[PDB]
């Protein structure tokens, strides 16, 4: 009767290990991690990268005769005819000035250049920066980078690229991090007188604040900055540390691509629709980088933009970017104060020459800052690692039956023997 | 002396065994977990409900003599006694459309419904609505669907219900969203003449980004945008998955609610307003959903009211919603650029047949969009599960005497004896 | 043959179990911790503590003769030859004040100046409320920082109880209309240091455990809005050392009852500028003297600017391990509507247009009646090791602590 009840008892146990063997394999199969947050004080934090655009592509006074007949249906200044469409709500000086450009009898067409004509007509940083302030002290625009996005052409500071060496903060607030007052020249806007898609109502600029390590994609990340209001962007520094596979979804290799020194998620995804745009239209756009052609008017208009419309809606798989495993991120908060205020408006229309509405409606101010002299760590970490699923099947085996490798192995040579 | 020193030996690893192994029994009967967060990109995201409301709740010139007769002290209109209150600065013309239509000289009442004043007084969606974008592709008033709230009549969309089937977004970026234009008609807000609890000086909307599968909590969830200004919305989708008891506290069950196919902690919530107010004052709110007839201005004003406030502070433990264990919450970042520029201004006017001084105080552009096609997951993992308890005991039993569960049975076999 | 796989066996075996071992012996000896998050429903939150100051130091009508004479340098509006700066675009009627308080001809404490001419919150409260019912201007607490004049809600100083709130949203918490009264603003006429063009206020909310820091830890709010502030209150819990950095004494200062970084720092800064230079700034507390304007240039700035860079290493201020902040998210609404500015011009005796450059209206409350819990939680207990080597310990060899003691003893015998 005993030897039946070790029996059953020893059946139960090896079904028991079985079961819970099985388990924290499966568990180990699955290659968990979870998530170690920490909270790190520095005694100094390298300030980011910031790039900004006036949401005004091309300022109205450059634009030329050329201008507007190669890339003039493309600017949305001429329709398709070469003819100014409908003139609703147009200053008469504004539509001579245009008609006049628009006259195009015995025109001879001068070589044209899209990158040629963003870099000359668009905003100057010269004229758009009526201050600069790093950490209390002057800054030049020589520390601004033409950058061309999207919008055009946009200026990066504290862009580290080119040799320059990055600017760092030893202290946190208001005070201590970039500060500038900027006109945005609304005189300077493309006038609208027809509705049509390209047609925008804003007025202000946008900004991106990102690693130097990464390029600007200010069309997507960015954040908009209205005239008239002084705004502080309190930033965070944040330090990601991601699992590759099997673990997590990161990329392990550095992937180096032809166009950027470090990868980054907005890199791989600029380079895939440069590949695209190359091999489709044989031809670049102008915030692309490389050494491709530039796309004609023509080009941009037969080709670029349905091309890449295309490109996003066909299918994501031709454009699969994976993160990273080390990355940079900065966190910000808005907050806005008026400017100006009432004991400055005339001192700033006066110091300009403007009048106290065109401050009014042109001066924004932009304070961007580190809340403090910290960063935060987001860190993805192994859950379960060789070493303790060897440690959990080694203590249960020993536990249910009391048995070891050399028990089972010795189990074997008897089978081997019979 | 050699038994003496083993013994001491076998005692202190019997010691040591106790209170190491009470040790993992206990941290295992805490319950403990850990979060893992990560971050998924993704080809598509299912874009999210959006639901506004005009800050005014309804509108001036669509109220009647018989709405004032019936709601005019609810309104805040007339006073205790049906009258005007001061008209200290007044406009003449604004007082006088007031003083004729609370005449109530030879006037004979006619029925009334809460729900029929909010609907047919609020801020109409076909008048508001300037222009509507999704994705660049223009949508209609229509796409928009009413529903009521205690801010009065307000609109979801892609409110996904009705059938309809929720809308996806494929690129990210200010673009590539809903846009619209709003006009908010500041002409349209009550006039405020005299101090009242009532009286508010705001102007504009407020919006709530929300789940397709929850209602809006507008007067709680809502974030304000202000005319004069394109408000950019940045959007992170998160999803969240948390534990049941013993772990955490969430909800195992369906937890079917009556008005609501899907549970949600909104859900939760305005279930137990709508079904203390039918059993205190057999009569709901304009924004309580169900069956239940609408109440009177008088039952507002001697029962609802009250009876909310009681029910906020006397039955705070009254009202106990428990949070759903599969959650997705929608995070935003705002950012703002001034609307219209000079070189738009009097286009706008024209357009829209209106003063620049009416644009300048009356319109707004909102933009609610993606930052990134990805989704970030925070998750509640367990963190002492059953078989690394048992091994864990194992392995130390092991260790320190060398046991097993075979070991002790046979020690009780022998004490048996 | 049977035998030399056996002990080659047992050698392999011991080796993989001495790897293995060794590994977690080296994790545990990282001391790792990993990350648990929460959400925790209440009944019941209690209500933060909210400093807010006005941009603009001191009122400009309240300056008197004798404060140009002292502190008229530091104050920016007269330069160090005792006359006005430029004249271009100066008001014929300040610019007549100035010059008549700059007479100096037959004619001090920086804390009764800022005291006494700072904004006083009995004229910018135009209205309170708080969770719907009435508050009054002595419900805020003066603090002086270096803003000037500043004030706080629900401070909880002095014994006072800390408020709660039973219900979220934005009508259930603090709102209040403030009158920044930009009229009273310096006027600037010359760049100087102190020179600015914003107009607003600038808020910091915070528990009551610590002091504001508003310079460094504030936002803004813009008049002609109503900006809504939601918080969400979050509780974290850190570890000590050899886990992370926390201080597991609280070691409070003298200066604060409860120990917290922003306390911790302007401590270090009291501290240094007592020992450079004799005397403490304004917003510095103590019974220590205050600084007269004559020490504030040739002393007092240039030691803390000069604390700041030269020796960063000098102030290390630890985290403590419970630590309570409040996440907040700002929107905004256009203050007034058309339909209210006249009787809010008529009712405070002001014009619409001061109405509409001087109005800001905050609204400060709790999303919903929740709060986030953040805890750095122990990843490999010493329960943990004991049980993992065990483990791996019995499944490799199979021995025990008391097998390797017994080999000990057959050692010790042959
Ligand atoms: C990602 O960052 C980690 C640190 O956060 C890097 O790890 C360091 O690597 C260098 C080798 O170049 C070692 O000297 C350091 O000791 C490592 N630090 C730690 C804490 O392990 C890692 O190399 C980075 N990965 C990439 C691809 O740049
Ligand atoms: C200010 O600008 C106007 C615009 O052309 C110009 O005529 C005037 O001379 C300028 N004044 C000064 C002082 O430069
Ligand atoms: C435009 O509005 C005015 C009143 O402001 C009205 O008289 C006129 O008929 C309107 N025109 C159109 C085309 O609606
Ligand atoms: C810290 O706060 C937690 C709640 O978050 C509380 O349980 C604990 O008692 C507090 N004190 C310490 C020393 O952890
Ligand atoms: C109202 O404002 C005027 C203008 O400054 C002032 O003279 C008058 O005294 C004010 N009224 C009161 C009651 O303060
Ligand atoms: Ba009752
Ligand atoms: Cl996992
Ligand atoms: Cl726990
Ligand atoms: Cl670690």
């Amino acid at each position: 009767l005993k030897r039946v009840v070790w029996a059953l008892c020893f059946m139960g146990s090896l079904a028991l290990l079985a079961l819970v063997c099985t388990n924290r394999i499966q568990y180990y199969f699955l290659y968990p991690h979870v998530t170690k947050l920490d909270e790190v004080a520095a005694t100094r934090l390298t300030f980011p990268a910031v790039t900004f655009c006036n949401l005004n592509e091309f300022r109205f006074s450059r634009v030329t005769k050329n201008d507007l007949y190669h890339a003039g249906e493309l600017l949305a200044l001429l329709n398709n005819r070469y003819e100014i469409p409908d003139t609703q709500t147009a200053d008469e000086k504004q539509l001579e000035i245009l008609q006049d450009k628009a006259n195009f009898r015995n025109f001879k067409p001068k070589p044209f250049n899209m990158l040629e004509f963003y870099d000359r007509a668009g905003h100057d940083i010269r004229e758009m920066l009526l201050s600069c302030f790093f950490r209390g002290e002057q800054c030049s625009p020589e520390d601004f980078k033409v950058v061309f996005t999207r919008y055009g052409k946009c200026y990066t500071f504290n862009a580290g690229q080119d040799g320059k060496p990055r600017l760092i903060t030893m202290k946190g607030g208001t005070g201590n991090g970039l500060e500038i007052m900027l006109d945005i020249q609304q005189d300077e806007y493309l006038p609208v007188w027809g509705e049509t898609d390209e047609t925008s109502f804003e007025a202000g600029i946008k900004v991106q604040i990102h690693s130097q390590d990464e390029p600007p994609l200010i069309d997507q990340l960015g954040f908009g900055v209205a005239p008239g209001f002084q705004t502080f962007v309190s930033c965070q520094e944040q330090r990601l540390i991601y699992l590759p596979p099997p673990w997590g979804d990161c990329k392990a290799t550095t992937g180096d691509s032809e166009f950027y020194d470090t990868y980054s998620i907005t890199a791989c995804r600029i380079d895939c629709e440069t590949r695209y745009l190359v091999e489709n239209c044989n031809c670049r756009m102008v915030h692309m980088p490389g050494d491709a052609p530039y796309c004609t008017p023509e080009q941009y208009k037969e080709c670029a933009d349905p091309a890449l419309d295309f490109l996003v809606e066909k299918d994501n798989e031709y454009c699969v970017c994976e993160m990273p495993c080390n990355v940079t991120r900065y966190g910000k908060e808005l907050s806005m104060v008026k400017i100006p205020s009432k004991a400055s408006a005339k001192y700033l229309a006066k110091k300009y020459n403007k009048s106290e509405q065109y401050i009014g409606e042109n001066i924004l101010v932009l304070d961007i800052f580190f809340e403090a002299l910290n960063y935060e760590t987001i860190e993805q970490k192994k859950a379960y690692e060789v070493a303790g699923l060897l440690g959990d099947i080694g203590g249960q085996m020993g536990l249910f039956i009391g048995a070891s490798i050399l028990t089972v192995l010795e189990l074997f040579d008897y089978a081997y023997e019979v």
